[PDB]
Order: C-alpha cells, then sequence, then structure tokens
RNA sequence: GAGCAUUCGCGCAUUACCAUUCUCCAGAGGAUUUAAAUGCACAAACCUAUAUGCCUUUUGGCAUAUGAUUACACUUCGUUA
C-alpha cells in the first residue's frame, strides 16, 4: 500500500516504466475465433488471411499476468 | 450474336505477417459463429371440375319456362379508282 501510494515510484514516463499487454480479454478472443470461423468458411484454408491468421498464432507473445478477477 | 460500351447491377474469385517468450496445459464434447433453399407460405399464367326470386355463406336445397325431346341461329376477312 505505501509501495502504491507514499514513496514516489511512479514517476518517470510512459516509455520508461511500461509493461507488456495483457492478454486478450475473453471477449475480444471470442470475436477473433469468430472472424477466423467465418475467414475459414467463405475464403478457405488456403488464402492469405488464413495463413496469414496462423503465422500470427504460432509466434510466441509478450504479455502480463492478470491480477484482479476482470 | 462483338463489346465489364453502360449501370452508385447481381453472383463467383482474390488481397500476407514476419517475432521473441509474465498467455496454465492436455483431453472429452458438439453449443456458438459463418454459408446457402432443393424446406415454408403464397402469387402468375396452364390443365382438370340453364334464367327469376326465398335461404345463402368461399356455395348448394325449392315451383315455373325454350323441356323428355334422334333434328335445326352465329366467329362469315371483305380490300380492283
Amino acid at each position: 500500500q505505501l509501495r502504491e501510494h507514499v514513496e514516489p515510484v511512479g514517476l518517470e514516463g510512459y516509455r520508461a516504466n511500461k509493461q507488456p499487454p495483457l492478454p486478450p480479454r475473453k471477449y475480444f478472443q471470442e470475436q477473433s475465433r469468430r472472424w477466423r470461423a467465418k475467414v475459414l468458411t467463405e475464403r478457405g484454408v488456403f488464402s492469405a488471411d488464413a495463413c496469414r491468421e496462423h503465422a500470427e498464432a504460432i509466434r510466441p507473445k509478450s504479455y502480463r499476468r492478470r491480477t484482479g478477477i476482470r
């Protein structure tokens, strides 16, 4: 609590002290899943969208950990 | 039958990002999402199924008359100052 409010720790810029993003929330995961199902249905497996989405899925991602319940 | 000649038309096809790890994982299951009538309801032509008045009720029951009789009117294409 003192680290949050009393000592001066969050006083630098944004480019310093920035964090990796939190992982995508479940609504956005469901939206992306629906988009991928749409793409594989009406555009095909061998499309640029499907292959690019798979290629972006295979690469690792730098994330944080959720601390709260939301 | 040439032509995306024309239409803020219709249907189909197509559009590529390159990291960098603090995301719980693996299975089981078939919901959600997307796609489209050969499904549903009708519509349009096409084919099939006597007159007066009473009651009608998506339609027939009742008297009369050309009437118990093998018989009878009509679709005429015209054009030559």
